[PDB]
């Protein structure tokens, strides 16, 4: 087995017999994924100190009580994926300390007598996928402290007040009744339970009339979390949920219930709900009175809550949701917005509208007029086929912090008036766009940015003086990768004292680093953390470009052609934590180049390089590798030399340096 | 026969290499430039006696198996420029160099070592083959002492 500290785990050993050779100073034993004839009752004499046993995923036919007598200190008893054709009460008469019983696949058809007259400390009772037909588990009052009762993937036809009366004072935190073909509910079947809080009815095929009758039956109860998923709730009426008007609910779920129509006042009898979900529904439309009465909701999800003839939302449809703060409408097909769609939401702070608009190619200053009176903090608009934005689009939303406009085809000459009205925004998501032309005043109106990534935007004309990034001072993260920049001067990025993260992947900086004077990039970047110039076609590193980068942490210069390693290139990089030079054309590793970066390096990566197995090239590198604990992944595999012929295709570590000094 | 830019690299172990050019005696010029070939197996240029030109440039060829060119006794022009050739061995480029008229292997990471270029340097010193840009685009890439050094100006007195 693994034989780790204290606990013992045996993932896969093809074990067939209970072993007794392992040390006895253990408290947990694992038997998952093993083939056993039958659990012996007398072989546990040696192991009488196990707190719990993970004896599951086993082909055990019959269970004997004597086992859990030899181990009185037994807490978790998992018997899932086992045969267990039939069980009786005599297995649990002198077996009381159980706290966790798991029966997930045992094909237990009928329950006889009272098997649980002695278990007084059990909390979770998982009895599912066993073909159980009647929810009766006993006649007398038992299960004083039972918090979870799982009954799923069985064939219960109905619930009756007499088969559930055996729970006298049980306080069930979570009740599971999923995948049960329930067709009717006897009156008073829920009042016999002491205190029930949550219920699950997934894959239970609830009819709307059956759902209404269930809601009537659920009155007087302390239910707070109710879930109704995978049903035939194609429509909802005013009186459908009226039976829940006497309950104090917290969460209501209606996902995967193909709801087509929402009646007027459907949830008007729910003055205490705080979280609501309508995921994956073919809702035709939402009337303004559909949400009437929901004055206490705080989280609404409308993911895939619309039909393909296209669905639309009327104005003033969210006025009643004055306490909502998290609205999600991802993956929908609303054509466009109106003047009074979001009007009424006075507490919305997190709004997601990803892939929800189809006819909103052009954005004006009337699209987000409804959100002026709402202090939003996050706005998601990805995959919305955004093509053009007008001035004053975000003027109303002056409290925005997180803005998303990526994964679109925006094409426009940015002038800085597109962000007019934004007071204090944290970061802007404009990656993955077809064409965004920058100007000298594009970022002047918003100097409060903290993160700014422009991946795959085909940006151009960024060498214009003054740089558009000049007004940004406290910016921390900047990304201009995958854009194929033609050229850049030292004017850009100047004054970014607070900049920490910089990425220049796929930007062809080859010629920018001797003719016309080398560009002295990275001037005074004290706060820069990680520098990434991977796959920029770099061919030669000019001297004096990594200076003053004392606080730099990581360097990634892979997928390039670097062979001319100038001496003393890395002098101030004494705080480097990870050096990446994989897939380059490095031939020799000299001490004067990689010395200071190797003083306190944590991980190194320069694989796929034509190394030269010679005393002049890798002797210092081989000595350092042999005399360091730096994490070098695939050191023995992808570090083969390319020259000479004798040492071609040989591991870098398998080189003797005792003959050269 | 011209196969420029066709991605024939992996065709020369997918169930055994394909023995292409099987008994193609009358072919005169063969051009397979810029196909990314990485390894040429033995017994692929057999029965090519009348072939005159081979052009395998703009590829990545470093594994030169012995006796690759055995029937290329009538080769007139060999082109291997802009490849990843590191060493030039006699047993590989012997027969093609018997009557070669023009040779082109510029822009290659040559290794200025005794085992690699000694025979090639001697051949260059004692041949009349017309080679363009021989002293400019034939600089070695390793070691550091011989990096960026002309290939023709190599002393073989310390070799053999
Ligand atoms: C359990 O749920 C039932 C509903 O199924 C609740 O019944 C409701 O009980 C209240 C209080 O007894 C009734 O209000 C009363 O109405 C009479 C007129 O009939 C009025 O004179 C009283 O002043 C009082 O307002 C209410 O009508 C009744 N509703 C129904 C539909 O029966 C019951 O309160 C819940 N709790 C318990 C512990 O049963
Ligand atoms: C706005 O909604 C869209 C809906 O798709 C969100 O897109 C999803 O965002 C997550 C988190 O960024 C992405 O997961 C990521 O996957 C990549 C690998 O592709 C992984 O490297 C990251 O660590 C992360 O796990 C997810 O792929 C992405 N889905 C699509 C289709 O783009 C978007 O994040 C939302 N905007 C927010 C929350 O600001
Ligand atoms: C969204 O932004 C646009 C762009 O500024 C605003 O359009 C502006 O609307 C005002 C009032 O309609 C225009 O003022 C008047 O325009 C007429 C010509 O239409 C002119 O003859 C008058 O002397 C007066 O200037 C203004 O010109 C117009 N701007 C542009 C560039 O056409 C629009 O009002 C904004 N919408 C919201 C809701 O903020
Ligand atoms: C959205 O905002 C941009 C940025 O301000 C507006 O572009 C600006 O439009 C004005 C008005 O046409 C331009 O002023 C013009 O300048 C020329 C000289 O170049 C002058 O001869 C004209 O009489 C006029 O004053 C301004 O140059 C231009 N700026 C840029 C950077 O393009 C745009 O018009 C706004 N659009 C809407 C719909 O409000
Ligand atoms: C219903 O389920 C929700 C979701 O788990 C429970 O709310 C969580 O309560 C814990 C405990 O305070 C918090 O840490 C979580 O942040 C809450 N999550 C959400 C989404 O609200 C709620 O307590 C449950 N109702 C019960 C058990 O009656
Ligand atoms: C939620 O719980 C509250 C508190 O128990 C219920 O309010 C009580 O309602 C009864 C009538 O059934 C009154 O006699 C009590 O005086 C009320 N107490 C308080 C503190 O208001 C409420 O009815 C429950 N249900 C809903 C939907 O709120
Ligand atoms: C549900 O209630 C809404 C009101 O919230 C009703 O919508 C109104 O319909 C009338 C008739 O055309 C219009 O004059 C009103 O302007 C509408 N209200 C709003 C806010 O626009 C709707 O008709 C009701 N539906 C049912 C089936 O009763
Ligand atoms: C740029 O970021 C800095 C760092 O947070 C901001 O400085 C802080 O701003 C908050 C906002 O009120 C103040 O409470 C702090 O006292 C400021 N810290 C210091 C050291 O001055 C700065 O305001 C930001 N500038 C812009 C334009 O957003
Ligand atoms: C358990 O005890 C029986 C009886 O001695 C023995 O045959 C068997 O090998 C022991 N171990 C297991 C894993 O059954
Ligand atoms: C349940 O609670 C009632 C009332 O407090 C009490 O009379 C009864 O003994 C309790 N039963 C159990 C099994 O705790």
């Amino acid at each position: 087995c693994t034989v780790r500290y204290n606990v013992a785990d045996c993932s896969h050993l093809k074990l067939t017999h209970i072993p007794d050779d392992l040390p006895s100073n253990i408290t947990v034993l694992n038997l998952t994924h093993n083939q056993l004839r039958r659990l012996p009752p007398t072989n546990f004499t040696r192991y009488s100190q196990l707190a719990i046993l993970d004896a599951g995923f086993n082909s055990i036919s019959k269970l004997e009580p004597e086992l859990c007598q030899i181990l009185p200190l037994l807490k978790v008893l998992n018997l899932q994926h086992n045969e267990l054709s039939q069980i009786s009460d005599q297995t649990f008469v002198f077996c009381t300390n159980l706290t966790e019983l798991d029966l997930m696949s045992n094909s237990i058809h009928k329950i006889k007598s009272n098997p649980f007259k002695n278990q007084k400390n059990l909390i979770k009772l998982d009895l599912s996928h066993n073909g159980l037909s009647s929810t009766k588990l006993g006649t007398g009052v038992q299960l004083e402290n039972l918090q979870e009762l799982l009954l799923a993937k069985n064939k219960i036809l109905a619930l009756r007040s007499e088969e559930l009366e055996f729970l006298g004072n049980s306080s069930l935190r979570k009740l599971d009744l999923s995948s049960n073909p329930l067709k009717e509910f006897s009156p008073g079947c829920f009042q016999t339970i002491g205190k029930l809080f949550a219920l699950l009815l997934n894959n239970a095929q609830l009819n709307p009339h059956l759902t209404e009758k269930l809601c009537w039956e659920l009155s007087n109860t302390s239910i707070q979390n109710l879930s109704l998923a995978n049903n035939q709730l194609l429509a909802t009426s005013e009186s459908t949920f009226s039976g829940l008007k006497w309950t104090n609910l917290t969460q209501l779920d209606l996902s995967y219930n193909n709801l087509h129509d929402v009646g007027n006042g459907s949830f008007s009898y729910l003055p205490s709900l705080r979280y609501l979900s309508l995921e994956y529904n073919n809702i035709q439309r939402l009337s303004p009175r559909s949400f009437y009465g929901l004055s206490n909701l705080r989280y609404l999800s409308l993911k895939r809550a619309f039909t393909k003839s296209h669905p639309n939302i009327d104005d003033f449809s969210f006025q009643w949701l004055k306490y909502l703060e998290y609205l999600n409408m991802d993956d929908n097909n609303i054509p466009s917005t109106k003047s009074n769609t979001f009007t009424g939401l006075v507490s919305l702070k997190y709004l997601s509208l990803s892939k929800t608009f189809t006819s909103l190619q052009t954005l004006t200053n009337e699209t987000f007029v409804s959100l002026a009176h709402s202090p939003l903090l996050t706005l998601n608009l990805t995959k919305n086929h955004i093509s053009k934005i007008a001035n004053g689009t975000f003027s109303w939303l002056g409290q925005l912090r997180i803005l998303d406009l990526g994964l679109n085809e925006i094409e426009q000459k940015l002038s800085g008036q597109e962000w007019r009205g934004l007071r204090n925004i944290f970061e802007i998501y404009l990656s993955y766009n077809k064409y965004l032309q920058l100007s000298t005043s594009s970022f002047a109106l918003v100097p409060s940015l903290q993160r700014l990534m422009l991946r795959r935007v085909a940006l151009k004309n960024v060498d214009i003086s003054p740089s558009p990034f000049r007004p940004l001072r406290n910016l921390t993260i900047l990304d201009l990768s995958n854009n194929n920049i033609a050229n850049i001067n030292e004017d850009l990025l100047e004054g970014l004292e607070n900049l920490e993260i910089l990425d220049f992947q796929h930007n062809n900086l080859a010629r920018l680093w001797n003719p016309g004077g080398p560009v002295n990039f990275l001037k005074g970047l004290s706060h820069l953390h990680i520098l990434n110039l991977e796959s920029n076609g770099l061919d030669e590193i000019p001297v004096g470009v990594f200076k003053n980068l004392f606080e730099l942490k990581s360097i990634n210069l892979g997928l390039n052609n670097l062979n001319k390693l100038e001496p003393f290139i890395f002098d101030d990089q004494t705080s480097l934590r990870s050096l990446n030079l994989q897939k380059n054309l490095i031939t020799s590793v000299e001490k004067d180049v990689f010395g200071p970066p190797f003083q306190n390096l944590n991980s190194l990566d320069m694989r796929f390089n034509p190394f030269d197995c010679t005393c002049e090239s890798i002797s210092w590198f081989v000595n350092w590798i042999n005399q360091t604990h730096t994490n070098i992944s695939e050191l023995s595999t992808h570090y083969l030399c390319n020259t000479p012929h004798h040492y071609y295709g040989f591991p870098l570590k398998l080189f003797d340096t005792s003959s050269c000094k």
